[PDB]
């Protein structure tokens, strides 16, 4: 399962429309061995990138393109074997109309009927000024800038599950990435996952790493991955549910700048979520927030390939980011890695054994068939077994594969 | 067994004589809980510090003092419970007289008889110009500046074992530290150890650490401690034989400057010799060469107490260096640590479990009774068990002891 993020922060701006643009990259994407692409928020949003949704059923006001273009793109991805997963922003919603108080708290689903046309009662009890105090309190965090939907209200749960099934059925989406899933409880999410039955769903739980007395992250980030592992438990370990592994991303970010010892945790296992539940963890080097033009937590640029050498050979389900693959010129090195991975049947639950993790060398062996070396360390051969030949290499990475 | 090094590079210079001087520190030394003190080379040496011996039986030409003063000092140490171990420099010897060739290759033992009065035949075949080609080749490394004794010659072995037994019997020495034990084979050393039967013997095998592609030592220094562990095997694992743990000293030197992750080796065990054979390893922060006025491999000065917090709580047999204890003002902090160690019966073979080793924190638990934290990391309490109270602390160290 290797995922691709088919957009970045600037994508809405594209001349002629991003979904149209993306039509052209479907073959390349299919060819890299990508199995799912995560498409940006489809509905009408106040914010052009999509994360501030209003008329949920109105896919036509999207700045990425209209419903007709979405279905053609999802048609193309599907015709080529790949699945399309959708950014479900349902923690918060923006309102169409002012109520009596002059507050924008009357929602409009986008259709002549009443689906999704809620008012203040479906806003979480306490999210003043939008709330009118009569809904249930928030199951999770608040998003400041907008109304937070009260996911314990039953009309909310039904109309939002109808909308999810419509996105699967009429639009074609296969799975969900749940935006700001800290916004609501794993229980609420579970209803949506269970009742829409996606073939894949990844939640975005993003919290800070623990930082030590030195301004740098701690080697141990067990509080941080526990929280990911916990969401997956409550939601259901047997489900399709996964969380992005922000722990590996946070560590790697630092590790790569000459601190590769950071990659062998306290227990001698990988320090990120993939060290405890690789199966339910999807890994990434960067996304539209951490990277792109937002630069919230970027991977060191001169090192993104050591990042892909790591996520692509290791357990967990890797996510390639649009920009790296298509705009940085790393296409081919990334391809080669996705091949090594697919060729040896490396998969989300592969076994990892960390041979060495010193400041200047990380050497790990996955599934007995592939070894990856990250780092500038030159004197290395003595540790890579007889029987392996180098499969890929580039800047401060090399991966050998057996015979 | 905690050893003390009762001298440094400048000691020969002391006004009024070092052994005399040292008479005054015997009580303090005895009181710290020190069980052995390593005294500098006793015989006549061309080089004032002792490491260039000539008339082996002539203890009177020592710049540290004469035979009478040595015996009084060893008498005092013994009267107070401590043993005295001697620096046996027998790899090389300097000659008293020129032979026919005009080469200084006629030795003089220091007595009217012939004990130790060898000539070129007892010099290793190849150490030109001193050698006359008729002796056996060197069993080990060469010391450039002087004649290397051919320890395979049987007269050499007998007279040098007589001299060793005289140092035990007439002078009072209890054990040996074998200077430059790379100078000769572990086999030759074994004869001297076995036949003089010391109660303690430590060899000085000093080689370089492996350095990586970054100018810093590798985390793994297994080639380096293998060599120590090997000498002890050939010499005899059941003997009194030990080697100084240069591996821990080399690592620690670096580790302490914010790289405390260096202290959990590749295998999750201590990286120095004490991780493989703690019993046969004697640890140190610095000695007359690495430190003192020679500064060959000094411990970072503002950090020597993190070094003693480590060696004093950990397995292996610790060696306190004269200067730290008596001249740096660390006496009391060092004492306190030697107490924690002795109080809880921590000993050369105690069990070590490394809780965490991150750049800014090293936390280890010895024998279930003591925990030591090295590093500036502040947020620590969550990892030290309920039941432990802090026993000592100071600059970037603290050690707790159970109840
Ligand atoms: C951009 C996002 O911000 C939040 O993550 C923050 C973490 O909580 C914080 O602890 C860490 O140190 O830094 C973060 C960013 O600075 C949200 O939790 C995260 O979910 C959010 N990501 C998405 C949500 C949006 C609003 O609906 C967006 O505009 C993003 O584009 C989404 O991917
Ligand atoms: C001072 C000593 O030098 C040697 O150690 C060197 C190591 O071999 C080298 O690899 C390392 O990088 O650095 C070293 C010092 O720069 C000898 O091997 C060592 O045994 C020697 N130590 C003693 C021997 C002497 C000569 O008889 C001395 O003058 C010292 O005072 C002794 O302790
Ligand atoms: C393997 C694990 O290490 C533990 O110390 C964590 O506290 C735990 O949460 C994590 N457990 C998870 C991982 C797996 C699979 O390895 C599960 O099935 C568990 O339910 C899930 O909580
Ligand atoms: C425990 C050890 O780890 C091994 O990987 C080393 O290669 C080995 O040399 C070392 N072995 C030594 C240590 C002990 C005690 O632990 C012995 O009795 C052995 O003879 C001695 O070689
Ligand atoms: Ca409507
Ligand atoms: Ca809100
Ligand atoms: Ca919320
Ligand atoms: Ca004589
Ligand atoms: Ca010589
Ligand atoms: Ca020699």
């Amino acid at each position: 399962q290797v995922l691709f993020q088919g957009f970045n922060w600037e994508s809405w701006k594209h001349n002629g429309g991003w979904y149209n643009f993306l039509m052209g990259k479907v073959d390349d994407i299919a060819a890299a061995g990508i199995t799912h692409v995560w498409l940006p928020p489809a509905s009408q949003s106040v914010a052009e990138q999509g994360y501030m949704p209003g008329r949920l059923y109105d896919l036509d006001a999207s700045k990425y393109g209209n419903k007709a273009q979405l279905k053609s793109l999802i048609g193309a991805l599907h015709g080529k074997g790949v699945k399309a997963i959708a950014d479900i922003v349902i923690n918060h919603r923006t309102a169409e109309h002012k109520d009596g108080r002059g507050i924008y708290c009357i929602f409009e689903g986008g259709t002549p009927d009443a689906r999704l046309d809620w008012g203040p009662h479906m806003i979480c009890r306490d999210d003043r000024p939008y709330a009118d105090g009569t809904g249930n309190p928030d199951t999770g965090a608040d998003f400041g800038a907008a109304p937070d939907i009260d996911h314990l209200n039953l009309r909310v749960q039904k109309e939002l599950v109808e909308w999810l099934n419509w996105l699967k059925a009429d639009i074609g989406f296969d799975g969900w990435r749940f935006d700001f899933a800290k916004g609501y409880s794993a229980d609420v999410a579970k209803i949506y996952i269970d009742r829409s039955e996606p073939s894949f769903a990844v939640a975005e739980i993003w919290t800070s790493l623990a930082y030590g007395g030195d301004g740098k992250p701690n080697l141990n980030q067990d509080q941080h991955r526990q929280e990911l592992v916990n969401w997956v438990d409550k939601v259901g370990g047997k489900g399709p549910a996964t969380t992005f592994d922000f722990t590996t991303k946070g560590i790697l970010n630092v590790a790569v700048e000459g601190e590769l010892w950071r990659l062998r945790g306290t227990d001698g296992k990988a320090p990120g979520m993939i060290g405890w539940w690789p199966a339910k963890a999807v890994t990434f080097v960067d996304n539209h927030d951490t990277g792109s033009t937002q630069h919230m937590w970027p991977f060191p640029s001169d090192r993104v390939m050591q990042g892909y050498a790591y996520i692509l050979t290791h357990p967990g389900t890797p996510c390639i980011f649009y920009d790296h693959f298509f705009d940085w010129g790393l296409k081919e090195e990334i391809d080669r890695l996705v091949s090594v991975r697919t060729r040896h049947g490396i998969h989300n639950e592969s076994k990892l054994q960390i041979i060495e993790a010193d400041a200047d060398l990380y050497l790990a062996e996955i599934d007995g068939k592939v070894i990856v070396k990250l780092g500038p360390r030159y004197d290395v051969g003595n540790l890579i077994p007889g029987g392996f030949k180098v499969a890929a290499h580039g800047n401060d990475y090399a991966v050998w594969e057996k015979i």
